[PDB]
C-alpha cells in the first residue's frame, strides 16, 4: 500500500467529459485544495485493512509544519488544512524488467475501486467531513499543484 | 537514492527574494519547464555513483508516454521532452518511529551538494543540458508542477 505525500500550498484537480474535436478540449475542475497535503495512493494485490489504516494515519499525523521557533511541528489538522487523496497504481508499476512498466502487482480495478472509496471514506471519521477531496478513479486527470518547500515523503506498508 | 517521477504539462520553480536591497520581500522565478519529467531525487548517505548511473538511465529511459495506438511506448527523449530534477532528502524521512521525521539516514548537505551536480551534469550528457533544468540547491522553493494524469513511479536503487 504506497503513497506519495507532497506538503502544498494549493491544488486544482480536473477531468475531462467528451465531445471536443480540437487536440485535448474540454477540461473540467471537479475539486481543489488551498493549503495542505496531496496523497497519492496505490493499491497492491493483496492490501487488507491494516494497511489503509496505516496511511490514512500517517498522512493526518506526520508534523510536517515549521510553526514558530520549531520545525517540524504542525501536523495537517492542527492548522485546519486539507488533504487530497488520489488514485494512483502507476506506484506499484515495477520497471525491473525493461522501459515498459509492469503493473502486474497493482489491485485489479472493480475490486480496488471499492477499497479506494472504502479508505476516502474512512479518512473523513479521522479528522474533518469536509477535509478531504478526491479524484475519479478510473479517468484522465489533470492536477495543478503548489508544491510549498517542496516537501515530499514516501511510505510503502509493505516496508514494516 | 530514490527517484518519484511524475508526468508533467510544464513546472514553475520560484525562491525567496532576499533582497534587502532597495525593497523587501517577495518571490523570483528561477526555472521552468513545459511537458516532460518532474524528479524528486533524494541522495542517501551511502550512495553511489552506480545508484545515481540507474536514476539517470530509468528517467531518460522509461516509456510513460502513450503515441498512435499505443500506450506506455515512448520515453522523454523520444518527444524531445525535459526534465526538472529538485534535490530532497525529506524523501528519506523515516516514519515508523514517531510523528516527526528524522532524516538522520540522509547524506549532508555538502558532500550530498557535490553528488548533486555530478547527477546533473550526467543528465545534460546522457541528453542534452538545455532539456534538464534544477533549482537552488538547499533552499525554500515554491513549484507550481502540472501533473499530467496523474503518472507518478518510485524506484529505490537499494532493491
Amino acid at each position: 500500500m504506497r503513497v506519495v505525500i507532497q506538503r502544498v500550498k494549493g491544488a486544482i484537480l480536473s477531468v475531462r467529459k467528451e465531445n471536443i474535436g480540437e487536440n485535448e478540449k474540454e477540461l473540467e475542475i471537479i475539486s481543489e485544495i488551498k493549503n495542505g497535503l496531496i496523497c497519492f495512493l496505490g493499491i497492491h494485490k493483496n492490501d487488507t485493512w491494516e494497511d489503509a489504516l496505516y496511511i490514512i494515519r500517517k498522512c493526518l499525523n506526520l508534523r510536517l509544519w515549521n510553526n514558530d521557533n520549531k520545525t517540524w511541528d504542525k501536523n495537517v489538522k492542527d492548522l485546519n488544512y486539507e488533504l487530497l487523496i488520489v488514485s494512483q497504481f502507476t506506484l506499484f508499476g515495477n520497471t525491473k524488467k525493461g522501459n515498459k512498466p509492469d503493473f502486474h502487482l497493482a489491485k485489479e480495478p472493480n475490486e480496488a475501486l471499492i477499497f479506494y472509496n472504502k479508505i476516502i471514506d474512512e479518512f473523513k471519521k479521522q479528522y474533518n467531513d469536509d477535509k478531504i477531496k478526491i479524484g475519479k478513479f478510473g479517468n484522465y486527470m489533470n492536477i495543478d499543484v503548489t508544491n510549498d518547500g517542496p516537501v515530499t515523503i514516501y511510505i510503502d506498508t509493505h516496508d514494516i
